[PDB]
């Protein structure tokens, strides 16, 4: 019904918590492949002035503006590095939307 | 009775004296948890123009308004971080809550 | 029509990814040829601090810009040294290019 | 009949788009000579807080108040550096130059 | 109740301090084995430079993340080397996950 | 009285001057340790941008905050290094303390 | 008579000119002693937001609201640093206020 | 007249452009002699964050300030290193002072 949407910035703000986990990726692996969707200049600004905290929320902030919200799960799983902490806690976060996006139905 | 609610927000005017002391944690860490129910754009322009003098009012400020008030307080306690020169204060922010609270039983 | 020197980018937008093939170059044989007419400071500084990674992204961001993009290519298969990883990839940024570009065409 | 000093904007104002090839010189090349002329803590406000697309039009928005505007232009063909990209655009520049002020005479 | 993964923090926030007892097998025997979950640019970056000391403090700064923690355990254990100073520490190391974990029992 | 960690920072207002003998330890030992009760976001960002001149004054300002103000003091004395340039002077740090504190009971 | 107090920002107003010369201190050398006396959320805010020409002319308005006015003196003088192009204006500060200063004499 | 030190900038403005030759030297030769006048902190903050492009018209433009500005000058002609691509120059550099300082007179 392209409600779903909206409810990923739930499970985002549910998740914004966790920005300390596997964020850090904005500087290794998150600006390379999201690009392809991504913005240009932010990503020069985003970076130049954080300590990786605000830039890891600036980097998850905009994507709520999307509306696919797909892409740092499959990048994440996708490029191995860690396929635990963040993907149980993706599954977790597909929880996070599973169980916000289910309530939904109610 | 519901009266509480109010006598945060006096407490917490008794306490806005300590606008010096871990309200810093805007930038460290108070943005993040705490927009689970916090606002979005304010944050943004709260942030935009402060020497961090301000903002820690304004985020302060912004507190009264709602009922609840608990959260800075569960926050600090948790994430670890400081557990003492705010979390005595804080038993302390729970005695000027408190204490302000209890004489209003008189 | 001098429509294509954009697509290139777009190209370059779709093989922004691989920027783990043989982008090391940069360091083993990109600097010194393309500098015919590449950058000069910037070479200074896109270097000084970098895991590879960032000057991996700098490096290539930079060529978006000219219009020819085609000197890494031509760089590549000059000098020896790999002929495969890249290049049959080479042909896959042709490709790449390729795609992008006769799609254009629709 | 000094009427061309303002066609320049027009054509700067047309070629304001090109804002994103070359003129990351502002730190590579442009700040260095131009200042002979140039301003002096502008230049250290204007580059303290940009994404290097501010800057960029920044540096560019300021030339526009200069009559002679002619600076950036033989800066760019001398000093080596790059020779077409921006050249053969800066005769494009010339041109939307040019092409404006020749279209003036109407 | 998947508490424990946090007050490994702690234990480690609380052995943060041994950042000088084997640590140096960050290039002794660290990196190799633990690559196989661990970060891939960052090592090239975390160690490029460092005295020995920020690097340290880098590659457990980055366990803090991972929810398990247990590796760097079982590579000081196994692979020889060293049996004592950092196992018997070790096993202090576990007391200081014991104690803290133990403790939140209470 | 619980008045004494007022007068730390007066101390400490009056010791702020020797920002200049073994403050630099903020990256030879101060970060580590004292971490067991020091921020963790602005260790990051009070590191990125200083001439070890601002972070020197960052790490100092944030200690009038807490009330012990008593660990840069036995991080000092302790872990060797320096027990002269620094502890002559901590001593006289106890002094600038003890001056000012004796002082006030006047 | 406690009138040189105000003679000074003439000599101020007549060395607002000098806000070119060794102003940079700010971040150089002033902001530390000077902060004996002088606020401290404005250090902050006022450093927050310069191209180190507006803070300087900061830096020195402030100043006049006191009356000693007599520290960026000697704490030019000493600390090393400069001892000329400051301080023999410094004389000529001196003088600036000692000709003011003189000339209300009359 | 105490005129020149003035015309010394436009001479340093007018040579501004050759921060390309012999100004490496900030690295080579300069930062060591010139520090018995020169800054202190700056040092460590000009110097961390340059392509050796903004420390060098960094290192430059402080020079401005000071009155003698003669001191490059004899350091370069002595200590050896270069006496012919920058003092021929540097004799031109008297002449760009030469030059502009004699025209002056008019």
């Amino acid at each position: 019904e392209e409600d779903l949407t909206e409810v990923k910035k739930d499970a985002l703000e549910n998740l914004r918590v966790y920005l300390c986990e596997k964020i850090i990726a904005e500087r290794h692996f998150d600006h390379l492949r999201a690009k392809k969707i991504l913005s240009r200049e932010d990503t020069e600004e985003i970076s130049c002035r954080t300590s990786s905290r605000k830039r890891a929320g600036k980097l998850l902030d905009y994507l709520q503006e999307n509306p696919k919200g797909l892409d740092t799960l499959v990048e994440s799983i996708r490029r191995e590095k860690t396929q635990n902490f963040l993907i149980q806690k993706i599954t977790d976060e597909v929880l996070k939307l599973r169980n916000i996006k289910l309530e939904h139905l109610k």
